[PDB]
């Protein structure tokens, strides 16, 4: 991921920083990746 696991935030942070709104660590992966979800850049 990008902090996780034990950092949900710090996919947020690197969402926003990317270029995003907030992301979160697979649920389904006991929480270790860093996915991002909903993004303000498209048309």
């Amino acid at each position: 991921g990008f902090g996780c696991p034990g950092n949900q935030l710090k996919c947020n942070n690197h969402c926003k920083s990317i270029s995003c709104r907030a992301g979160y660590c697979d649920a389904a992966t006991l929480w270790l990746r860093c996915t991002c979800t909903d993004c303000n850049g498209k048309k």
